[PDB]
This record gives structure tokens, sequence and C-alpha cells, in this order.
């Protein structure tokens, strides 16, 4: 059997709603911490069906981790260690994001607590950002090939082509968005990714290049199918991936699906 599935069989609800089978605790990270500028780990509970996958989440310019301290609780309720990080500085660059989102992980790995260490597969590690953090979520995948699974969000970034990732990407644009317009930064990202990569484009209705920002189960729904996919190779999540979803929220949906067994 797949020995990294954890929860119930997922139903369209349970992938919708904002607490999952998981119960979290939290680590404050002080912003000391090496590479990076600190953040929250948030966990699950429960260690009967095995340690979890991590994530590292990065925020905008200018922002920090209270821009994307949602995701926290409503991803790792449902299986995953969720690390809400903060930049070195609030002005860092997205090449420099990609550095402190594997920095973060290099601490999960390397440095975190009993409490985390003993839930963590070091081998199962992905990476989530906000504008200029999903330029560097693109960024440390290309640095990291190893790792398992890319969001960039409403990404930001100067340079258009990446041939070369390997990760599988999942990229969220929004529709009204003139800071990151998705003409000019989400699709042509999408569209450079490899053709042969596991990747889909969402873009969401009427959305603003601060979505990400707000809860929007739109975007936690499939960020958390998504990663189940791909951190925990759990196919009972291709269903809501495969083929694209129909969301009345989605205003454009492009994908490599299927997602075969690799
Ligand atoms: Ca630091
Ligand atoms: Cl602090």
């Amino acid at each position: 059997p797949n020995p990294y599935e954890r929860g119930p069989d997922p139903t369209e609800d349970s992938i919708e709603a904002i607490r999952g089978p998981f119960s979290v605790a939290t680590e404050r990270v002080s912003s000391f911490a090496s590479g990076f500028g600190g953040g929250t780990i948030y966990y699950p509970r429960e260690t009967d069906e095995g340690t979890f996958g991590a994530v590292a989440v990065a925020p905008g310019f200018t922002a920090s981790q209270g821009s994307m301290s949602w995701y926290g609780e409503r991803v790792a309720s449902h299986g995953f260690i969720v690390f809400t990080i903060d930049t070195n500085t609030r002005l860092d660059a997205p090449g420099q994001r990609g550095r402190q989102l594997l920095a973060a992980l290099d601490y999960l790995v390397e440095r975190s607590d009993r409490k985390v260490r003993e839930r963590l597969d070091p081998n199962r590690l992905a990476v989530m950002g906000h504008a200029m953090g999903g330029g560097g979520s693109l960024e440390a995948t290309v640095m990291r090939p190893s790792l398992k699974a890319s969001i960039p969000l409403t990404p930001w970034h100067l340079d258009k082509t990446w041939g070369q990732v390997q990760v599988p990407t999942f990229i969220i644009g929004a529709e009204l968005d003139t800071i990151a317009p998705v003409s000019t930064h989400a699709k042509p990202f999408y569209e450079s990714l490899p053709s042969s990569l596991p990747k889909a484009y969402m873009e969401l209705c009427g959305a603003t290049h601060f979505a990400p920002n707000i809860p929007n189960t739109t975007i936690a729904k499939y960020v958390i199918s998504w990663l189940k996919r791909f951190v925990d190779e759990d196919t009972r999540y291709s269903q809501f991936l495969c083929p694209n979803p129909t969301d009345r929220a989605i205003c454009e949906y492009r994908s490599t699906c299927p997602y075969k067994l690799n």
C-alpha cells in the first residue's frame, strides 16, 4: 500500500472544510534562526498514522507570515507540516526568497523541535509562496529539484523561462491582478514549464493580487489536493485535480492531466 496516505478517503467537502481530520499544534521559530526570518510551524498532533511531509510558505514583498497565516491551520489540519516563514528583510527579492524557503526547510529537518522532528519525513518537502514568494517558490525548485511540490500563488518574477523545472508546480493566478498580471507572469511561467511536468494553472475569476492573503476555499481545496497528490503520492486526490476543475470561481484552468504515477 501507499505508506504516506493520511486521513479518511477524501470528499469534496473534506477538501473544502476549514478544519480537516487532524488537530494542529504550533511552534514559534524566532527570527534569529539562521538563513531566514523565523516563522510558525503548524503540525498535526496525531502521530499514530506516521510522519508527515512539510511545506514552507513564503510571503510577498514588504509582507510577513501574517499575510499567509490562514494556510497554517487550514493545510496542516489535513496532514502536513506547514511552515509560514518571515524573510530576512521585508524587501528581499524572489531569488532571496527561494534560498530562505530552503533555509527554513533545512531548519525543519536539521534544527526543529523533537515535537516537530519526530513527526517529519525529511524526504517529502514542498514550497509555496505569494507573489515574489511565488517566484521564490519557482527559484526554490530550480535550486532543490528533489522538492515534491511547488505552488506559486499570484507569482511575480522578472525571469519568465522555467524550462528545466522538475518539481510538480501548481500556479494560481488572479484574474484582475495588475501588480503581477497573469498575462506577463503567471501564464508565461506556467507555459514555459516543461510540457512533461505535472503542472496546473488555476485562474480565479475577479480576484486581486492579494486574494491568496484572504481565506479562499477554491485555493485551499486544490492546494490541499496538490499537496496530497505529490507530497503524499496520494492518488485518492487525483480525482479533484484531473480532469480540470470546473469551479465557478475558476476563470481558466490549464494542466498536464492526467498525472500518471511515477
Ligand atoms: Ca535569521
Ligand atoms: Cl521573533
